């Protein structure tokens, strides 16, 4: 008999989400680069950062997202993850294309998820991208075989629709393709949708909790939001108000350990610039969950 | 009819479980406290209700009994969101001067309904006696089972170890032993145990007695509270876990001291709840080192 | 001079969560009355109070220590967490009438310069009470306690304690905490020590009445003891006082008491007593926080 | 009229101060995020009740001015309880076409008004120059001295450096330790001195730099966060504190990446106050290790 691991093993004791994705692969070289760093920037770079990042901030994480390429066996053999943040597995072959280097992303057929769920892994993730002219199909049947994959071995799925401009056209409201995502995905059968905040983050709370709650509307399974496209600064008031709105928390990267790369003392870094804002997001997530 | 264990643990893997299902032991207590007699039901279903609702919150499932606590927890909003249900399927029966001499499968418990309304598992007090048939509680733990696994509901057993109904060769540390080796792979999700010796004495005897059990239980195994000093029970869910228990399943140990006092609310959050929050750290420290 | 204030023996709120574990003769009579081997030797209270300042300094934002038994070794073996501040008796106990403390007079063995060279920041003094015995005598030695202190940059703390009358069996003991508070609250002393009115038992409107009653005569910033006060009833009994004004507690038995006797003492502290003491310094809290 | 430095203290003895008194470079700072010139005065008013309201709870001691908050954030009651009030008593001279190229003692200033209000300290800023009269900056800290603890309050003084009138020998490092040379032992009951090589580079050489500073202060001394990027600030802490500094007296380091932002109140709370809070937990951690 198979006992299936739940969202409260992802959660903090409060059930609210508070997760932290160190499982950035060629975009975090890139970031590397930009911040100065001698190039070409090695493997092993990226290796240290993230182990780094998962020993100092996973304590104050209910959830860990490691990548399989850079960091998952390392942090697992370095016991890396504090034993209060489950882990969570990448299981996305991103394809780059057109100079970016998440132009596709495919199921990656590599991963053993028997093997990470020994290891102590409770859930997978896998990025859609969603554009408004591709077809939606293809979509369905790459969430559909990700849910069999985890539910089959008693992992959760997590989903994380990112939305991008049409491969043909100029007709992009980004606003509107979120929606569009969740109208085709948010009723899949995954445990958990990731999503982009409406509005980056920026502009009136009125008008954030009323985008928010639009979106909501069209999730029929527990959401986070995830930072990218949000200024660090403006990414608590966007968990307050996506949590005010139905969302249950976070699952950020950027937002808690970006500014750090390229500054000396890294681990120092980490503690005392990182882990406060991690902090900080943990405590509104509890907040709001006491609300309801 | 899917089911996990994982429905009634902490994110830790480790089971910090309340009990509030007790029943007319429970009114002896309040009549040993010096409550008025005869003592209302009210009384016991009142206290069930705020120890449900002011300690659910620091565990990971609590245990309701459906003669007096069960529909009022839910139909009061009682139970944290973050806390699992597990009802009592135990039919306890009086006899020889004491309120539970006999227990049997709970007909008026409705599994499909209780699943409905989101409870998680079901328990079942098993009594143990050297000199009564092993079959006839394996015939029970078996129709429970399939009860429970058919409506997508967890098996809680808890074997509870009573002197011969004939004889006086009784050694409770020997019994409990012996029940495990009859009942500790008998096909339920969960084994709620006795702890050795009432958690007295060294830890080395209580870390040799706990883990001589272990050996017998082929199933996830918690300690409950009865016999146990609320003081000594930390240590011995300690002790317990480091022979291989996952956590607790209690009730006295965390409650009884309030029974009794003023402002019964307050009590619950300021004497109560500490207790059970230390219990719940301490199940998290001891599956950190697995 | 750079005298400590009270702010450096609270919480970063302005509460206090204070432990005392500077019990003699008193703590010697707990250990026999809880079955431990008769005659209990020196070492059993000084192991006792180091393990405890230990274990539970880190829940506390002072602790209370005494010369007799615990303040070197506890010194000397850095058992007061960094975050804690070192409060030292400075109280004399004088035994008769069968009892470990039947008059007190100010330690003269307590060199405060060298308490304070080791990082103390306040004494205590426990003051007896009768209503037969002459205030003034109280009063000078109040005086002579607070001029000890503050001309070492130290902070007075006082402990009235009402006892019956030497003659005769006239003894109202609410009444004698009033009048107790009447004569030493406004003594210049930084804090005062009282015992719970009620034992803080019965009804939270009494006790709150009562509690009341009691703020309008102190005219320093006032704690509780636990002394007389079931452990299961302090946590209220803090809620109650601080509702009337008081600002938290300085308290031992409520918080380890329970824990004489037992099998493993470190674990007992830690598992028994510290959970007890955490959640006295959340109430601490929450009560500053409606201010 | 008694004083002492416990009252601006943490209870470890670590400084962990706010400063909000910055005057017309923070106006200067708001047009540089995007408001209209000229900004109003009430802009400036508005930010700094807001920042002592939301920060105070989190800081030993605030410092505020009379130009733009002090009278406000006292009818306000937004000081907190268990934070400090330090007075400005700087008069900022413009010249040379920035704000602050002359400082006189600000004359305006009432020190038993502002005691009894519960302020504990003044500050003077003080402008360094290797060619202007040394004995005119000592007279200025001597009066300022007296007018602090003839009143019963303490005095903080704040060497900053600046190139000389005449010239282009100009080492900001050698400057830094040649104030500190003329005014560390200058009867100042704190010194808030500028951070070495502006908290940049390889920690080693930061401590050595902080090391040779520390030497030339005979009273307590903490870090100012001007010059020092707000992800630096924490470490510029932590070097200057193991080479003998006792805190921070900081307001950029906390407040500066939240002005223009929407919603200034909640910008203060969730993105000033966790590193206000950090650097307070830096302070404690450091004098734990004396
Ligand atoms: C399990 C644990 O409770 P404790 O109070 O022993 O910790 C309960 O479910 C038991 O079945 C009851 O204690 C049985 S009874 O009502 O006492 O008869
Ligand atoms: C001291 C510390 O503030 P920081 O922002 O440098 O950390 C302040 O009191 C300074 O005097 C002001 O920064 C002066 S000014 O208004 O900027 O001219
Ligand atoms: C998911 C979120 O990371 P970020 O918040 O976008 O940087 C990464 O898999
Ligand atoms: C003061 C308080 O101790 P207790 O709470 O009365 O045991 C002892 O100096």
């Amino acid at each position: 008999h198979m006992n299936n691991y739940t969202i409260k093993d992802i959660t903090r004791a409060s059930g609210g989400f508070a997760m932290l994705a160190v499982d950035q692969r060629e975009a975090m070289r890139l970031m590397f680069a930009a911040a100065g760093a001698k190039t070409p920037v090695a493997d092993s770079v990226l290796t240290d950062f993230k182990v780094n990042a998962a020993k100092i901030l996973s304590p104050y994480a209910s959830a860990v997202l490691l990548d399989q390429q850079f960091c998952y066996r390392q942090a697992v053999e370095q016991n890396a993850v504090a034993k209060s943040c489950a882990m969570i597995v990448a299981a996305d072959d991103f394809i780059p294309g057109n100079g970016i280097p998440v132009d596709n992303v495919v199921l990656d057929k590599k991963i053993n998820a028997q093997a990470v769920k020994r290891d102590g892994a409770k859930a997978l993730k896998l990025l859609v991208l969603w554009r408004s002219d591709e077809d939606a199909q293809q979509r369905l049947n790459m969430v559909k075989e990700f849910n069999e994959l985890c539910h089959s071995n008693g992992l959760l799925s997590i989903i994380e629709p990112v939305v991008r401009p049409p491969r043909c056209g100029d007709k992009f409201d980004r606003e509107q393709a979120i929606i569009d995502a969740a109208k085709e995905l948010g009723d899949s059968g995954a445990d958990l949708y990731k999503v982009e905040m409406p509005l980056y983050g920026k502009g009136a709370r009125s008008d954030l909790l009323t985008a928010s709650q639009r979106l909501n509307g069209h999730i029929n399974m527990p959401w986070v939001i995830l930072s990218s496209g949000v200024d660090e600064k403006l990414f608590p008031r966007a968990v307050r108000v996506a949590m005010e709105a139905g969302a249950s928390g976070f699952l950020a990267g950027r937002a808690v350990w970006s500014s750090v790369i390229g500054l000396p003392d890294t681990e120092l870094m980490l503690r005392d610039v990182s882990a406060p804002k991690l902090q900080r997001l943990g405590e509104i997530v509890d907040e709001m969950m006491a609300k309801r």
